[PDB]
């Protein structure tokens, strides 16, 4: 029991969409984003581990096969009900455990229905991200509108 | 100029669903909620003028007729970029005008990918929503568990 053809080609997605070189390597700085990108934030300690059993070498850099054969070791013990919560904290402001149901809908039928999904990559890539994967939405807007 | 079809649909699908009693009648908040899951968010002195143009007589509450007309004359002077710009804005949690571009992707395809239109508003109706339109998360990962 391996990663299916699907889930390959989703790591490869969030991988290549936060390595704007386009070659096949990230930062350290970017992995945390691309695992987020994923819906499964890693602690500071955790990312740590990855950098060094991939790239201890303190280049920095991760390649993606190194990385996709790091995801497939981890990917055993990954439970899709933490990645569901993760979406549903990104609601969470106060990170008091609640949430806006208007905002949600908002969100998932509205924003949703306007969007396909592989406009929200070429969006991302086309706007320019952060060094945290921040972003200035009204780029998004602009692009939308 | 009157309101399509699909309009008026949505504005009552919307209604219906924050009107958590039965009774094609709403209160002054969850007329904001109702609004706001349309992607519309109002003022509150916008609000009470909405109620205390109709609902006059001391209950403080909305039925669908009136909310349709205000929601026609109100449409009239509303466009489709805000909507867009009100779901961003969901992302921006401390209102610096930037969100993070890990989370967009994770709530729109891997959060948007694991359910429908029906299914948020089903989830909604099943979860306990106080007057706020506020909702413990935890339920709808469970339900979606």
């Amino acid at each position: 029991d391996q990663l299916t053809e699907e889930q390959i080609a989703e790591f490869k997605e969030a991988f290549s969409l936060f390595d704007k070189d386009g070659d096949g390597t990230i930062t350290t700085k970017e992995l945390g984003t691309v695992m987020r990108s994923l819906g499964q934030n890693p602690t500071e300690a955790e990312l740590q581990d990855m950098i060094n059993e991939v790239d201890a070498d303190g280049n920095g850099t991760i390649d993606f096969p190194e990385f996709l054969t790091m995801m497939a070791r981890k990917m055993k013990d990954t439970d899709s009900e933490e990645e569901i919560r993760e979406a549903f904290r990104v609601f969470d402001k106060d990170g008091n455990g609640y949430i806006s149901a208007a905002e949600l809908r908002h969100v998932m039928t509205n924003l949703g229905e306007k969007l396909t999904d592989e406009e929200v990559d070429e969006m991302i890539r086309e706007a320019d991200i952060d060094g945290d994967g921040q972003v200035n939405y009204e780029e998004f807007v602009q692009m939308m509108t």
